[PDB]
């Protein structure tokens, strides 16, 4: 009744939110990737989009609250056989500190256990990336992986923590 | 005299015989496949495609086994490696020997920092070989695979560029 | 199964292109409706081009069955789906090899691989409600009767009823492993 | 405030009018081209094509130049930049910080291991600003380009990711 | 009359070709490029050559003596504008130490020289190539660049020695 | 040339697609036949089509004339061969901007784009041999006759003779450089 994350819902991204996503980090400072395909420039994101509007191996869904765009969720490296999937979510920088985060991940666990029947959700984040690790925690995710400089980054190799949650605690925690 | 050679597409009867068991989901540039002909135009398909290369492991003319280098990405110049030997070869110490020939490739020739591999939690014989040849473990994945009717539990395991050049380059 | 033992030698593999002349003969009668990917034949050429449009069309699978590299019949997943973890399947014997028990032993490999490779949770089939000896061999096997379907299928100048049958993959895990 | 940006479709124009005087044969993706149409289509052709990228210099809003990476190889982990400043802005200490910016793009961003550039050896200022940088000379190459009736021979400069990194990015 | 480099000459490279080509170097030991795009595999060159057979921008000549073929001619970088090309001549390892490097290299020159109407040709050798050097500096060719640690090469990188000659030096000294 | 000087503002750019309605009007008469990369066209739709499929075409140029804003005529150079190193070119005034001495203006524009930036050795133009204006203009210019093609075109019911003239590259870049 009395909160501020409590208009907080997912959509199915449509072309239309391209712009939106583009400007997430549109700096040249980071390679980005659109169904594992790098792209830079917005057109090049238009073209990738369009190639991939039927692939079902990435699923990407805004994050919106009172109607305006918060940020955006994606499901990748998905695979239905060993029922599990990568998500990661982006927070607007102008809509960051406002406890987001966290129920947007709530949004996608919700998604990808309830809805696509996955056995296994898990995602990345830096190492130094503490509040991240602490959020990912309460919500009952383990750490699995220290992957040692996964990625080269603004000069440098980082270090990078894998957590994992499952189905089943998933189901009983939050659907009792 | 083990060495490593590009695949090609006569290559594709070997490869495929490897494990045409119906017991797993096999891959090809990460789209599945288990008939011959569908692996066969997976390949065809994806001959220029850079994010995976494939080679034939052979000795004394014969061909033993296969190397797989896949999500091979160049900005974080790391990949994954998979060495797999035909079962009949699988006696001979030639999964150590294509261990290095791989890591020779990725890190002299592809020129990358990184490589990794990735193998069940019960291999205690393959954990134990890459151990030996400068491998460390980076991560337990729990349950990361569906096979033969349960999950399993896998290692990750890396070396890198640098620690390989000084040991084996000089 | 140890030296002392009986073991039967049936197997599935992939289905092949070169397969298709045997899956045709199986019922090329101009008696019934065959499908493909649920895109109707009925001729040799048209199964063949509906083949090769569909061979990366994870909806359905299929096996052949052999015995002693003899092909036997052919195994179908079909309506597979992942999300909601189900598939129907059949198991089709060559007429030539009928009455020997083979269709009891494929049945156990495609569930087999159903559950223990595809990672379902429902495997269903369906069986002409005057297959008596059909529905038995599914009930020993497992499956419980879901549902009855009226007149379902015209066959033969006559509707047909159909009994719907079913087995859940905690079930098979328990009771074959 | 200069910073780059990727380039775009619409940034076209600015791009093409750089040099639209048919005084000089221009490139992209190696192509020749003259015309603005011409231009545009080459863009269409190579909008996925990673062997070269682009970025506009911008300042406080405003479109100052063009910076161009091309012969990008991954393996080698070697580029060519090319810096051009639209001549109304050519007063201003531009040429330096873009050059700059090009040089972070490529080692800390593509992770390459050596940048080169191209000028011309009459052009004293800007070889006078690179060897600043800390880029050396690798070559003259004679005679290289054919432009307004006579041979021009230009000088090849480098710089090595390392020394980048440690001066740059402690 | 009494030599052994005097059956040397050049042809157009054929398709029919492609496998001698390939043996030059399938060792999985370098990158081989062919219209500037990477190939490995025997099929993979065969694609890459259908797709560039009216490409102007390289040539390439089977070297043969006696109906054998001993080599390769690549003209690489044309440029009819600027007037240059990059060239390389590669003998196969079975027919080495026979003098064919040398005259092939005059071959290649007199191609570009007096058919293709270039006016500079330039190739790049590797700076311990020794005997390449001498026989480039013999034939006319100076020193014009020296790139540094330009490829990486099994395990290492490897500076090489950009030599060229132009036309009118090569049209006195061997059209006189 | 400095403060006090005649200099003309005639320059040369490069035709764009924008352009072809003014080079279709040059002359729309169905008086004579007209062709583009060598194929033939009359209407604006055929021209157009033309235009699309040879944009990247190297084998000829072609550059609007204009002075101050205004598009005074076109400079095409065809017949580009970069081994022989030459080309044929003709410079094209629209008819209401005849009679000012643009065609001698575009001519050397046209001279010094072919060999200061094509690096040609050869260039070559045809006129007609009753032309003595044009022939004068040319051979003030610098060029030679080099042959003379008899009946070469039938142009308006009959065959004319044209003159070949040429200029070469060193001479050129001697006499203005
Ligand atoms: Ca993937
Ligand atoms: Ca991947
Ligand atoms: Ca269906
Ligand atoms: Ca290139
Ligand atoms: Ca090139
Ligand atoms: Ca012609």
């Amino acid at each position: 009744a009395m909160s501020t994350t409590s208009s907080v819902r997912l959509r199915p991204l449509e072309r239309e939110d391209l712009p939106f996503v583009h400007q997430l980090d549109n700096n040249a400072s980071i390679m980005r990737y659109w169904f594992e395909e790098p792209y830079e420039a917005f057109v090049e994101l238009c073209d990738l989009y369009d190639k991939h509007i039927h692939d079902q191996s990435e699923r990407r869904f805004i994050i919106e609250s009172q109607g305006t765009k918060i940020g955006l969720v994606e499901l990748v490296e998905i695979n239905h056989i060993h029922r599990r999937a990568e998500f990661q979510i982006i927070i607007d920088p102008t809509h960051q500190g406002k406890g987001y985060a966290g129920a947007a991940a709530k949004l996608a666990m919700e998604y990808g256990f309830s809805v696509l029947n996955l056995y296994k959700l898990y995602l990345i984040v830096d190492k130094e990336n503490e509040k991240a690790i602490h959020i990912y925690s309460k919500l009952g995710f383990e750490i699995e992986g220290e992957l040692k400089q996964e990625f080269f980054i603004n000069g440098e190799y980082r270090t990078v923590i894998r957590m994992c949650i499952f189905q089943p605690q998933y189901l009983a925690k939050y659907k009792t």
